[PDB]
C-alpha cells in the first residue's frame, strides 16, 4: 500500500534506489508506482535526475526498457530517453552554435570522415544518428552510428597541442574509442546531453575555430565541461 506512504519519501527512495545504481530494485519500485497510478513519483525523480546531472539516469532508463516498462520510459521521462533507447534516427544539436553534427563527404586519412558541426544543414540524411546502446560492466555504453555513411564516431588516438582528440567516422569498432557515455542535464527548458568518450572520458564538443567552410570541428575536449551544458551539451531530436 504504497498509499500509506508519503508521495515525498516515495520519490526519495527510488531516487537513492538510481543514485547507489541499484537497478532491479528502482525498475521493481518504478513498476509499482506506474501501477498504483503515482507516475508523478517517477517523473519527479527523473526530473531530479536530470537537473543534477545523474548520469545513472541513462542505466535506469536503459533497464526500464529492457525490464518491460517501455510504458515508464514514454510516460515519464523526456521524449529523447525515447528516441534514445528505441534507436530511432536522432540528430544531434550542439547547445552553443544550434550546430547539426555530421561526417565529412570526403573520407581523409585511414582515419575515415572527419566530424564537424555543420555551418548551415539541419536536414539532410547526412546529418542522421543512431545511438545504439550496449550494458557492460553495471553501466550502459553507446555505440554513435552515422546512418548515411554506416559509419561509428570515435576519437582519434592522437592529440593537438592541448591534448584534444578529433574525432570521426570509422568501419570498425575495434575499441572503447568507438563506445560513449551520456550525462543529463536542464538548460532553459531543455533536456541536454553531455557525450563522453569512453577510452578518454573527453567530452564530445565543437571548436570555437570556423572552419573557411563555416563547419567547425567535432573533437574530444581536454578541459571541464560541467556547469556549462549551453557551451558543452548537445540536444537530441528527431530526424
Amino acid at each position: 500500500a504504497d498509499s500509506d506512504v508519503p508521495n515525498d519519501i516515495l520519490e526519495e527512495q527510488l531516487y537513492n534506489s538510481v543514485v547507489v545504481a541499484d537497478y532491479d530494485s528502482a525498475v521493481e519500485k518504478s513498476k509499482h508506482l506506474y501501477e498504483e497510478k503515482k507516475s508523478e513519483v517517477i517523473t519527479n525523480v527523473v526530473n531530479k535526475l536530470i537537473r543534477n546531472n545523474k548520469m545513472n539516469c541513462m542505466e535506469y532508463a536503459y533497464q526500464l526498457w529492457l525490464q518491460g516498462s517501455k510504458d515508464i520510459v514514454r510516460d515519464c521521462f523526456p521524449v529523447e530517453f525515447r528516441l534514445i533507447f528505441a534507436e530511432n534516427a536522432i540528430k544531434l544539436m550542439y547547445k552553443r552554435d544550434g550546430l547539426a553534427l555530421t561526417l565529412s563527404n570526403d573520407v581523409q586519412g585511414d582515419d575515415g570522415r572527419p566530424a564537424y558541426g555543420d555551418g548551415k544543414d539541419k536536414t539532410s540524411p547526412r546529418v542522421s544518428w543512431k545511438l545504439i546502446a550496449l550494458w557492460e560492466n553495471n553501466k550502459v555504453y553507446f555505440k554513435i552510428l552515422n546512418t548515411e555513411r554506416n559509419q561509428y564516431l570515435v576519437l582519434g588516438v592522437g592529440t593537438n597541442w592541448n591534448g584534444d582528440h578529433m574525432a570521426f567516422g570509422v568501419n570498425s569498432v575495434d575499441s572503447f574509442r568507438a563506445q560513449w557515455y551520456l550525462q543529463p542535464a536542464k538548460y532553459d527548458n531543455d533536456v541536454l546531453f553531455y557525450i563522453y568518450n569512453r577510452e578518454y572520458s573527453k567530452a564530445l564538443t565543437l571548436s570555437r575555430t570556423v572552419e573557411p567552410s563555416g563547419h567547425r570541428m567535432a573533437w574530444g575536449y581536454n578541459g571541464r565541461v560541467i556547469g556549462s551544458p549551453e557551451h558543452y551539451a548537445w540536444g537530441i531530436k528527431a530526424f
